[PDB]
């Protein structure tokens, strides 16, 4: 028996006795992701470039891709009827859903992540996190400011060589590969577990001059092992979604620590760090700032940043013990 | 006035006064590339997972994406009628073409490069180079041992967020985007030129402990600019096709130098290094082992390796100077 | 707000307070239909024809299309968990679903209809009818033998110039167009109503010599109107699904009356006539044998045939009154 | 050994000693055909219905499939560099090509035929014919008034259950299936020949009351064979492209004779009748007005109509005899 994304969420929803609202919300993400995937893959681009003449639009319009993604995501989510608040990376303010379309779920998302790789055609993706609304108050920003630990579902779509959607929930992590011939995601990996230990480390070493001594020491150790084993390989694609997926699936460690340009980290906590930390923990892995668990942080700004270290438990831990040794 | 790959090749053929044999060869390759693209993006994956039933099969028994790619290329090329010898990464020996199907061209390719990335869905590609056959004697392996300087055409397809075909000939480098809705590459970037100086460096820093002193000095300068300029950023996807493409388009440098466990470099001369050296030079860049232009090596074995450093002219030149300083 | 098939069935299901089982069953048809559509449209056919060599399958296998369709349909339905009995046109016996996968719904279907048009590439389609199981007995054939009037949902997919899925239920008829770029059906026509009267008649006149006098008289009247208006146009595609859809959407009348080769009609009652009659009545139209309503017939053979006349009410009626005038 | 349309055209070009101008012309058409196909099958229809938002628009304001088709064809042909005059169904006057873009070929086409079928999703097609330019004077409309006998190439694309391109030249008719997964037509039927005698007749029987006596006699014989043979079956899709294709492949006859409200027939000479007459004759069939081979008419107006009867040689001959018997 083959399992499709659609069927899988449905089955899970019954097991959990849902009213179906969260299930429709998930079905809606899928749609969004398929629509983004098709755009990213450049289908229909011959029109932009004149295959039918440059007479095609009467006035002004073409779209950047992340603008489009954002529109797809927002619009599909509202149409779901499952949400009351949304937080996009592209909006200075939480969007609040009209009462007619208002469900009970808060959704944080990065509609298109890894934009310095968009032009060079490198892997890019979409990041999401779902919360249940925890107040009887009219829906506002505060509803989005919960710790990642209160997540009900999270995950990401990866537009790589193929398109994959990874979904994490209370019971674990599942991967579905998009079949673009029939528009259906297919469970291809079930209940995924990251290796305890890894052989790849992933960090942008260009900030070498600004790392703290923990990260400096750890990096040396990945390259000149004290036990004299083979040094870790290094991979940094530059798209968080890509680097984290490879981390999930081959194991190892991903790092985006604090900097002078950012002393608080670069990556966003609501819609980059959190969901990626939820996925890592559901899969037997760790996600820390160096000092504490990403999921336990209570945000104050929807666009707050945080340092993030995630990956195999022995690897992350090894770095936590350096921070400890140092403090 | 939209220019598709087929038209462009056709015209370039006219200007060259071609017999039309090479043009057909290139048309053939486009077709191989669109076919691999669809396979890589997993159209019809649902059949492999029993959508239609017939579910005994999913086991370690069926054709890998890398093997499929190879077959597509060999067959689509032979069917061209323009080739007499092919070299593939995936075969110990050059394939001699059937006298009946024979043509003058010699083709070296890597049907699918970046196979450490395959399972994690990161970008992967196809690299190729085309030579004119030098001797009059029967077609034999040694027809492929010609230095890169002799390349009549060379380039690659990147399967990334989108699929792209980059093609370099005597008079420049051009980029064509695959519109998978119609099966057609659209020229999106004409006569491409790499910038003189980038701000990104690409290398696997995990081999730090095997690096020669110049590579070592070089990295340091990128991190701690002795002149106080901004430090370069780092990127290493792990797929040559992707790292190189980014280098073409954003500028900067890409390096797979010799190291102790790879005393000759790891990347293959005939179908990885030469193809990308040719693109880089046709685009105003450099490609060097550290002591010598890659294109000038006289090859001695079809699977020979070479150290390769390629990218923007100023960034390669700076490194070469370091190499000179280490006499 | 755009409505997708998925969302539409969901919304309807809640309104009707379903446990969701019938809703998953519908979601499962969709999938099946997308999969059939992609096959029919010939995607991936380059493999059959050797694009990768004729070395591709080790032993014996390619599939006819209606065989495939059948496998898709059966397998997707079982996987739904919504069914206990299925009746395919391709199976001499009702399939009975294993108790582990056994839902409460009986499904009758023609997996691929219009097969004399398959080779000439004319429009083809899939026909379905859903019943609720009406016994507390272990599920057997008798569960499929209900009159069309006990239908809970029915409809068809059309693989024409575009692919459309038409769905009828207690409350009416809705059309969704397949967007093959993102694999999603889009409500494009809502609550469809056939015209009271039409200007097209549709019958295979080649059986002229064997019609009864009712049909003979009616045909003359469509061609030499007694009121002297313009004669109806004639259309017979040869695929029931195509002729009936055009009937639904432009109005008029479709006929496949009794014959000597068939004195009982050609078309099958469980999975051709019934669903097509349910769709016609939900849309303000009529479906008769000449003597009685198709939906009211209680079948005795799952593969029983019946005469069928359907289309605009004034048109069908005009023919009923000829039968009456004659009897 | 798989043969794609591009290869086939290329070779036929070699054998013909072509300049390669006509070959490019045909390549261009393939590209137009794949583009219309995608549009007809409704990829990206979700955008027209506000998936991405921007929902003011769906109203009677945006480009019809028929207009889009026309633009694709004109532009893709002009970009060929092989044409000096085009005739389209959709334009009152021939389009003269810009001297800069000029070539020797004259092209008559029907970008989208069967528009009464468009809304019901029944098959529709694109018909074309190519002439060599006869005079030396400036390119003008009258360059298109050449009898069909002069056609250098002719054929059509059928958008049906699958998309097909049928192409007839001096040395035969071949059929190529579009694999929309890779954007490539595959030759599936080589040197096609219509059978001598079919058992299907195609006509709009609704015009019975305007039919000339021979057509009338003819129909009767198909229904009541005076020799007691089996009666022919009837089929009339309503789209010339589909009815004709079926005629090519199953055999039999297709008829649009003159009738009183269409005293000259309805179908257009330059871009409907000639293109299909040429295919039929190159395939061993006949095409006649009833008194004269269609290809021999000297046309006098680019939108002139003609009565046309085409199909198997025995079935056309039988009808012609009836016409002779009516002196
Ligand atoms: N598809 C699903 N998968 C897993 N849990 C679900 C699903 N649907 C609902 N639930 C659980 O039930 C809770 C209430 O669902 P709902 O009743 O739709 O708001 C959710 O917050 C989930 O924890
Ligand atoms: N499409 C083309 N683009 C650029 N150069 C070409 C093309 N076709 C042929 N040539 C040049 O002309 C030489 C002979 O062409 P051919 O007769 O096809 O072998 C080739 O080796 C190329 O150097
Ligand atoms: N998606 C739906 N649309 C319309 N009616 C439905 C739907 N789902 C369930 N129902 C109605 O509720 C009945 C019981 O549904 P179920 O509880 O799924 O067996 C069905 O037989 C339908 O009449
Ligand atoms: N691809 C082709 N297939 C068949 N005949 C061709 C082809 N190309 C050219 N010809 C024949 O040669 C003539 C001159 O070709 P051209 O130089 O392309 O105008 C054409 O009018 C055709 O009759
Ligand atoms: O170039 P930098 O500073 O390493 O940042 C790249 C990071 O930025 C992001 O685009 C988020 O801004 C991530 O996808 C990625 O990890
Ligand atoms: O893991 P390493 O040693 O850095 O290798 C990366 C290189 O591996 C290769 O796959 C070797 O073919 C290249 O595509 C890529 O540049
Ligand atoms: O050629 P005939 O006898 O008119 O039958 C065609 C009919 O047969 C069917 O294929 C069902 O067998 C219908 O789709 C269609 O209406
Ligand atoms: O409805 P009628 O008069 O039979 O016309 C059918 C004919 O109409 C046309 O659309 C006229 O272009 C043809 O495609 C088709 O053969
Ligand atoms: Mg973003
Ligand atoms: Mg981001
Ligand atoms: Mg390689
Ligand atoms: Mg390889
Ligand atoms: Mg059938
Ligand atoms: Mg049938
Ligand atoms: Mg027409
Ligand atoms: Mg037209």
């Amino acid at each position: 028996n083959i399992v499709t994304l659609t069927r899988f969420v449905w089955e899970e929803g019954r097991k959990a006795r849902g009213t179906g609202e969260m299930t429709q919300l998930l079905n809606s993400l899928c749609t969004a992701v398929k629509a983004i995937s098709t755009a990213v893959r450049k289908a229909g681009i011959a029109h932009l470039y004149g295959i039918a003449g440059s007479t095609n639009v009467t006035g002004d319009q073409v779209k950047k891709l992340d603008v489009l993604s954002n529109d797809l995501v927002i619009n599909v989510l509202k149409s779901s009827f499952a949400t009351c608040v949304l937080v996009s990376e592209e909006d200075k303010n939480a969007i609040i859903v009209e009462p007619e379309k208002r469900g009970k779920y808060v959704v944080c998302f990065d509609p298109l992540d890894g934009s310095s790789n968009i032009d060079c055609l490198v892997s890019i993706g979409t990041i999401f996190g779902i919360y249940r609304k925890n107040s009887t108050d009219e829906p506002s920003e505060k509803d989005a400011l919960q710790p990642g630990r209160n997540l009900v579902a999270a995950g990401y779509a990866l537009y790589g060589s193929a398109t994959m959607l990874v979904l994490a929930m209370v019971n674990g992590v599942n991967c579905f590969m998009l079949d673009p011939a029939i528009g259906e995601f297919i469970l291809v990996d079930r209940d995924v577990k990251i290796k305890k230990k890894g052989s790849i480390y992933s960090i942008n070493e260009g900030y070498a001059k600004e790392f703290d001594p923990a990260i400096t020491e750890y990096i040396q150790r990945k390259k000149f092992p004290p036990d004299n084993s083979a040094p870790y390989g290094a991979r940094y694609v530059g798209s968080m979604v890509a680097d984290v997926h490879r981390t999930l699936v081959y194991g190892g460690i991903f790092m985006y620590p604090a900097n002078k340009k950012s002393p608080k980290g670069k990556l966003r906590l609501l819609y980059e760090c959190n969901p990626m930390a939820y996925v890592m923990e559901k899969a037997g892995g760790l996600a820390t700032t160096g000092k504490e668990a990403v999921l336990d942080i209570v945000p104050t700004d929807i666009h707050q940043r945080a340092p993030i270290i995630l990956g195999s438990p022995e690897d992350v831990t090894e770095l936590l013990e350096i921070y400890q040794k140092h403090a």
